[PDB]
């Protein structure tokens, strides 16, 4: 079964094989090295600034991001919305107490900067939150320019970088950004299970919150920055990736984001030609290429057809479900080999 | 380097190699019915009676626990304190507001069942919670005994089953328990990760409170009950765990507990030879030897001086930090040839 969801991802046999290795206790010397060594290749990808807390928090991409919402001392919360994830974010803040105001674009539609400031103007914000390349849309929303207004206004700077992380420039220093987060099965292309986290100097100051145990970030900077107990860490999991992160600097995000890109454009072409239509009306998202299906094909039954073909793509979700295929061009999924086979197991599916 | 700490523990190829199947998305019908197999191998182990959620959390063992506190409707808990983790019981309890009122009992002595009843029949209690076998004095708690006074007193039964699932005869059904857990990397011998859990009937219904989206066993009732989609699994994970319980099962509890008293008994044996004195002062734990050093020995310095020597032991935690050193016999800890090697290594380490 070819792997290409918007996450996870395939998984380089490098990266699979160091789940191998002995296994050690959490608190082993080695572990805690591996530990810091993922700090490193983290802190390369995300840029936080002096002073952060940079960790691999032992959840999916989901708890990475409930945590920089869970441990924030008080609201209100921007939460810019255009797709099924920010909505995930509005879901969390409100459920914490943060006191959300969601601010609404549409899905197919990148987040206009214009807007945010408006809206910046009508309230003060402890935190903007925003969804750097929103999955369930296809869309890349404009996060540097989103930062720099949340900066002007004195607000604290969240955002979801799971489609971005590893596979386009990525820096929270540029973009002013606070909080952080990814899961290791997205353009990491590493074993679902982890979710690499990122908080500046003054997000840690406002993370005074106490909300949740597993998710209290100051138990895991126990861990991560002096080697304490919080809990068990899942090991194996840590060495993956760790060295997935090493392929990724070894590739360098330069050449990543060239590799989604260029995968992108053919495979549009390829399903265009076959009467498919782009779902993103602008600024689409490179990692993750939704389309709609031909007329009279429903998108659902295609993508169950696509299954019985030997390959694993998704449907739409959220405000795109059943109208939409997601194809992942995230980490291993931007291949030329592994959509030359969609392309012909699509064809076979197409032609039933 | 030899695992011996109280988890996690020794993973047999068999489990680790299962890290090396193909990945699948976490809605692939073939990892859907992995989950239906891990369920119904847990339910073999828990025995959580009809309409029970069975379910293998995305975390370790503390997000289990934490599960079974923050979906409670309402308070007061009785939480029965007897060391590190039934206090982490109290922690939690107490950050989610569910008014916990702790009993405690000394650090190496077993919680009195007769004080329970006492407590119990002073205030009314919505959850009486233990821990089964408290892995930071190596006591094991009446459970069954506690169970039947919980249900007496009309409270749901809360209890840690760590030390206890997947080596010792357990059933929730037979102790009246409600809210049962462990981690995948203690006696089921499995990758850490994963925090297998299993909440009655009576504890569902019970479980409306909302504080936490990760989690929230709704969202994950309807992954694993309903196979829709909450947040990405940790597949792998998933894979291995799976193997680790059908060896489980295949060698049946009962050869498992017996394996550990064996051992239990000759180590502690061998420990007194050289000077060393059971931490207990009644009711072991069968799979967790707890054991002071001979006085003018440091037990932190003697841990790595084992770990030099190439055996992984615990220290302390909680009351007997930095007083003990704590010896795992929980899956493939249990094993003769394990603590034979453990001894000789001891001997280099007392010999500096
Ligand atoms: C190990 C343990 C836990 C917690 O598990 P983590 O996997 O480290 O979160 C909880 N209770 C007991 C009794 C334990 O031994
Ligand atoms: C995948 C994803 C997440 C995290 O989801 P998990 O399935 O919990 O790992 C969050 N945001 C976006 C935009 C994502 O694509």
């Amino acid at each position: 079964m070819l792997l290409l969801t918007p996450g996870p991802t395939p998984i380089p046999e490098r990266v699979q094989k160091a789940l191998l290795r002995p296994m050690r206790g959490h608190l082993d010397p080695e572990v805690l090295r591996v530990n810091r060594a993922i700090q490193e290749r983290l802190a390369a990808l995300f840029d936080p600034g002096e002073g952060a807390l940079v960790a691999a928090l032992a959840g999916s991409g989901s708890l990475g991001m409930e945590a920089g919402l869970a441990n924030l001392d008080r609201g209100p919360v921007l939460v810019l919305v255009n797709g099924a994830f920010s909505q995930r974010v509005a879901e969390m803040a409100a459920l914490h107490g943060l006191d959300p105001e969601v601010l609404d674009f549409p899905p197919g539609e990148p987040v206009d900067p214009e807007a945010v400031a408006r809206a910046l103007k009508r309230r003060r914000y402890r935190m903007v939150a925003l969804v750097h390349g929103e999955t369930s849309t296809g869309v890349l929303n404009p996060a540097e320019a989103i930062g720099a207004l949340a900066k002007e206004a004195g607000a604290l700077f969240f955002l979801d970088a799971v489609t971005t992380l590893g596979m386009l420039p990525f820096s929270m220093r540029a973009m002013g950004v606070d909080y952080a987060f990814t899961g290791s099965q997205k353009c990491l292309s590493a074993p679902p299970g982890l979710a690499p986290i990122a908080a500046s100097l003054e997000a840690r100051k406002a993370f005074t919150g106490k909300r949740g145990w597993y998710l209290d970030l100051a138990r895991v900077a126990e861990h991560w920055e002096r080697g304490g107990y919080h809990h068990t860490t899942p090991v194996l999991l840590h060495y993956a990736l760790l060295e997935a992160l090493d392929l990724v600097l070894e590739e360098g995000v330069a050449a990543r984001e060239r590799r989604a890109r260029e995968v992108y454009a053919w495979v549009l072409e390829e399903l265009k030609a076959r009467g498919f239509r782009p779902y993103p009306k602008a600024s689409p998202l490179p990692t993750v290429l939704v389309v709609r299906p031909p007329e009279g094909v429903d998108a659902d039954r295609l993508v169950r057809a696509l299954y019985a073909e030997g390959v694993a793509v998704a449907g739409g979700i959220g405000p795109t479900r059943g109208q939409v295929l997601r194809l992942g061009l995230m980490g291993e999924g931007a291949r030329r080999e592994a959509y030359q086979a969609f392309l012909k197991a699509l064809d076979r599916a197409l032609a039933l």
